[PDB]
């Protein structure tokens, strides 16, 4: 089957609520690509917004290249660069947890991608390990960590005036409950800080193999986000982080205390993760757990 | 890191009790391979037996090529051809179940691999969807189904005299409980028939998305194989297969009734799956569910 005139569709490599994702090949140059298919339906988030965001971030490190957007029958198709598995996929290969070294090194790369997004005036809003994918097996950037999936980014400040959006409440909960900021749970408008806090939740998940609020109780969908949020507030940071380098507690702490429109101090956050590597007497190399025996 | 003199180790692509599996490249010709690493320990099944079996089946359709076996430090390494994902991996991509068409077409290929093994005088004994993998994405046999993992095959008849091994009992349960023959549960010695029956259990699993005896009760490891076995005996075939083409019931039935040393009638079994395709007014093409939208 051939879409976008010169793109051949292979087999499924991903399937989510937002559609199916196939591996494919560009018939002109034979480059490998991923073809996202979204069914055209009332409630489904436009795939065109994602294409626009990819174009906006084009040229940014760790953001894949986009190649085509169009409609094919009852589907919208977005063609991106083919990438490797996600950090969640690799967890299943490493015992369901990562070592401090891998977390600190990944953190530095994951933190640089989120900052890049913020500098383009967007807030990600869907921070999760399933969205950070690494390079293709035999290529230059096989150990580079990429961010994908921009279906729910939003402008947090007018792009040209740098005017920050106002603080609103009564918002409806969006992304994955497991990693969201406490604020998102209280229905408050999400900002830079919230991305930074959701990333810190992802970091502790990497470290412990699980979070205190996973698999809660027998209740309805809205009750799950409620109880999880309460648990997140009852679990103190020193306990959540007990047993790992102080730098992780310092990160969770900074992230949770940022004021709504405050510009995060990315260099401080990055230095934290550097101190972690120093203390282990190692450098930032490409010796991630999934490359080790 | 480099093993076997000229093989470079990449990243993990699999991890089981039997060790880790890395993707790699042969430095001489740049062919892609999978490098299995087994830790050298008392209770661990020799990896050399697997290499011998691969060499025995070399040249057989759907059996990967083996390239090297040796010891590297505290590990034994087996280097095989790099393959695609397993039929269990692809289930997660297709809604956790396959259509009659995909099951009948896969069945025909899975059945030919098991027969090939039997004709080399071996019985597989570890039939499961995790062991049937398809080809690499961009290659000639991307839709060919392969069998891998020969750690528990056994000779069921002296290879030269065709003398069939005797019927023994009091055997200790081996493979995955979910798919094993009822006989395996009763501690009887496994033969051709048992492979055929475990494959039929895999076929119904593909079809229904699950089996009646999955996730049983709160008890010890030996009780799990016991209760599951009882359930397997209490679930009548017409019920297990209710709702799908008769050919599936006919298959489960033939397989369960074979006598211990009886030679299966493979052409009958293969014809069954052909009738299934005829009735759907389709041929045996490469339109598996994971290639469809
Ligand atoms: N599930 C493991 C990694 N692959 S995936 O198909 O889910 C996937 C989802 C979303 C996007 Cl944008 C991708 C881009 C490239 N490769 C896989 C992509
Ligand atoms: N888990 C999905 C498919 N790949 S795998 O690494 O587990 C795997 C396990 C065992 C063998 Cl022999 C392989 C051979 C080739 N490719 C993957 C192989």
């Amino acid at each position: 089957n051939v879409v976008g005139v010169h793109y051949k569709v292979g087999r499924r490599i991903g399937e989510g609520s937002f559609g199916v994702i196939f591996e494919g090949t560009n018939l002109l140059n034979n480059q490998q690509v991923a073809i996202k298919f979204e069914p055209r339906r009332s409630d489904a988030p436009q795939l065109r917004d994602e294409y626009r965001t990819y174009k906006l971030l084009a040229g940014c490190t760790g953001i894949p290249n986009v190649y085509y957007f169009g409609q094919e029958g009852l589907h919208n198709v977005l063609v991106i660069d083919l990438l490797g598995p996600s950090l969640e996929d690799l967890l299943d290969l490493c015992g369901r947890k990562f070592s401090v070294k891998t977390v600190a090194m990944a953190a530095k790369q994951m933190l640089a991608r989120v900052q890049s997004i913020h500098e383009k005036s967007l807030v990600y809003r869907d921070i999760k390990p399933d969205n950070f994918l690494i390079g293709r097996p035999n290529s230059k950037n096989a150990n580079m960590i990429y961010v994908v999936d921009f279906g729910m980014v939003k402008f947090y400040r007018d792009p040209v005036t740098k005017q920050h959006i106002p603080y609103r409440e009564k918002k409806n909960l969006s992304g994955t409950a497991r990693y969201m900021s406490i604020n998102t749970h209280l229905g408050r408008e999400q900002s830079r800080r919230d991305d930074l806090e959701a990333l810190g939740h992802v970091f502790m998940y990497f470290l412990r193999g699980s979070l205190p609020w996973q698999g809660l109780k027998a209740a309805t969908n809205k009750q799950k986000y409620e109880r999880i949020g309460e648990k997140k507030q009852s679990t103190p940071l020193r306990e959540l982080c007990a047993g790992f380098p102080e730098e992780f507690y310092k990160y969770m702490h900074y992230a949770r205390n940022l004021a709504f429109d405050a510009t995060p101090d990315y260099d401080y956050l990055q230095g934290l993760f550097s101190k972690v590597l120093e203390r282990l007497n190692t450098t930032e190399d490409e010796n991630f757990d999934w490359n080790l025996l």
